[PDB]
């Protein structure tokens, strides 16, 4: 996260860190036993961390379990990155609580001018890497789609909506893939992409969660 500020520990209790032996991604945690990611964060040795906060040291409340199967959505693209969502079954329930909770899916779409609350674990940097130890956090409002597909020409599919500040300077980057975009306290949309990190006129592009609820339901009762 870019221009972001610091969360404060658990303050965010829906966010999971998908590690391999680093951090790589971002999740949410959605009931006790699944969380959405972005298809393009997907690999096999996945461990999802809850109720973490400082990623490189155990503090309390953290709890690892390993994913028990990742599913892709089957119609996602990775050269458009069109359907850019996939479910994770974790291999035990988690232990909800005040520090580790899942967050509702939509029941309808958010419009523009909405403010939404992104946070991840990603590079802090737009010119250089640097990743922090704690969650970061950035409020950013949900853009037209005018100005979304004027920035991103052609790129644009209606299962993504852009979100942020043409100005640049605060915006979601690398490391925040997969994380969540929580609006009036749903979860509206996933990191997924945009050109670089935090540039003028280049904002970020989110997946339209609205349009795969019946999909997540769908899975999630058949598997
Ligand atoms: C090289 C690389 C690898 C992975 Br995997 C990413 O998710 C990304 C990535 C870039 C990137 C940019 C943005 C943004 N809002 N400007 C958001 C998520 C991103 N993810 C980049
Ligand atoms: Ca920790």
């Amino acid at each position: 996260i870019v221009g972001g500020y610091t969360c404060g520990a658990n303050t965010v209790p829906y966010q999971v860190s998908l590690n391999s032996g680093y951090h790589f991604c971002g999740g949410s945690l959605i009931n006790s036993q699944w969380v959405v990611s972005a298809a393009h964060c997907y690999k096999s040795g996945i461990q999802v961390r809850l109720g973490e906060d400082n990623i490189n040291v155990v503090e309390g409340n953290e709890q690892f379990i390993s994913a028990s199967k990742s599913i892709v959505h089957p119609s996602y693209n990775s050269n458009t990155l069109n359907n850019d969502i996939m479910l994770i079954k974790l291999k035990s329930a988690a232990s909800l609580n005040s520090r580790v909770a899942s967050i509702s899916l939509p029941t309808s779409c958010a419009s523009a001018g909405t403010q939404c609350l992104i946070s991840g674990w990603g590079n802090t940097k737009s010119s250089g890497t640097s990743y922090p130890d704690v969650l970061k956090c950035l409020k950013a409002p949900i853009l037209s789609d005018s100005s979304c597909k004027s920035a991103y020409p052609g790129q644009i599919t209606s299962n993504m909506f852009c979100a942020g500040y043409l100005e640049g300077g605060k915006d979601s980057c690398q490391g925040d893939s997969g994380g969540p975009v929580v609006c009036s306290g749903k979860l509206q949309g996933i990191v997924s992409w945009g050109s670089g990190c935090a540039q003028k006129n280049k904002p970020g592009v989110y997946t339209k969660v609205c349009n795969y609820v019946s999909w997540i339901k769908q899975t999630i009762a058949s598997n």
